[PDB]
């Protein structure tokens, strides 16, 4: 499985999986967004 995780240097106030997903998708065409370390990680598909 190939999970291309964005380097989360995109600061956001509070991390929420659903909102992370939405943001990442809208922001840089991320497949999904996941909350890791309380940070919004955008996942792309290489």
């Amino acid at each position: 499985a190939k999970h291309c995780g964005k380097h989360s240097k995109s600061w956001n106030g509070k991390c929420f999986h659903k909102k992370c997903n939405h943001w990442c998708m809208e922001k840089e065409d991320a497949k999904y967004g996941s909350c890791s370390h309380g940070d919004c990680y955008c996942y792309y598909h290489c």
